[PDB]
């Protein structure tokens, strides 16, 4: 087992189900399953963005894979090893100061689950 560090690509985002940013990676050898979830809320999915330049603006979101099923610890999409696939972030804030905004969430890889960490720091404009 060898992964590959996960690729952040920034969206050019304020509506509800609107694109923050995306998760693309290639699947490794032996893995079959792939989740890339937040850790603000684990259990149901959720995310927390905050302005690295103001503590008092946040975004919470879920991750989704390519069919739009929201992502979670030790349940995400079913892969092949070697292909590419990608897990989009979207708003799921009711009710955005333009920024960069960061928060840290999980890469899973089901070989047993093997876990890494995955640091986000994007530009939402």
């Amino acid at each position: 087992f060898f992964a590959p560090e996960p690729q952040i690509q920034p969206s050019f985002v304020g509506k509800e189900g609107g694109l923050l940013f995306s998760v693309s990676l290639t699947v490794p050898e032996n893995v079959s399953q792939v989740t890339v979830y937040p850790v603000y809320d684990e259990d149901y999915g959720l995310g927390r963005l905050v302005n690295t330049a103001d503590d008092s603006q946040s975004i919470i979101y879920q991750i989704v894979d390519d069919k739009g099923r929201k992502m979670l610890k030790d349940h995400g999409a079913e892969v092949t090893p070697n292909q590419q696939i990608t897990f989009r972030a979207l708003n799921y804030t009711s009710g955005i100061p333009p920024g960069i905004y960061n928060d840290q969430v999980m890469v899973g890889y089901y070989v047993n689950w093997q876990y890494k960490s995955l640091d986000v720091n994007v530009n939402i404009e």
